[PDB]
């Protein structure tokens, strides 16, 4: 797979972010479209991490041949922009399959909690009852 040097106009951005709690490892996955799209799994024995690339899974999976991911995890990001062949993490190899699927895909990064309004929402859903 490559990625979109620049976003994709007209195609469906899927907002994603993650919250786990490091006490009981609980968490959620999940995202906000800029199509009013939005979905939340609960997520079990997990880290912050781990819900930011389910978040991305996801998206993936309910996209569309095009689309573009916003995510505010630079582990994530460095992960898929490193552009493996393969990765000992189901949940990687499982990412990798989706982006291999695309026609286009185009992530970007944003940092949490600065006000991007999509970024914003969706951690409102996933960080409510976690954090
Ligand atoms: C501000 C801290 C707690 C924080 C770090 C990293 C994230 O990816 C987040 O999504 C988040 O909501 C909060
Ligand atoms: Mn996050
Ligand atoms: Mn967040």
């Amino acid at each position: 797979y490559q990625l979109e040097k620049e976003p994709i106009v007209g195609a469906e951005t899927f907002y994603v972010d993650g919250a786990a709690n490091r006490e009981t490892k609980l968490g959620k996955a999940g995202y906000v479209t800029n199509k009013g799209r939005q979905k939340v799994v609960p997520l079990t024995n997990t880290t912050n991490q781990k819900t930011e690339l389910q978040a991305i899974y996801l998206a993936l999976q309910d996209s569309g041949l095009e689309v573009n991911i916003v995510t505010d995890s630079q582990y994530a990001l460095g992960i898929i922009q490193a552009q493996p062949d393969k990765s000992e993490s189901e949940l990687v190899n499982q990412i990798i399959e989706q982006l291999i699927k695309k026609e286009k895909v185009y992530l970007a990064w944003v940092p949490a909690h600065k006000g991007i309004g999509g970024n914003e929402q969706v951690d409102k859903l996933v960080s409510a009852g976690i954090r």
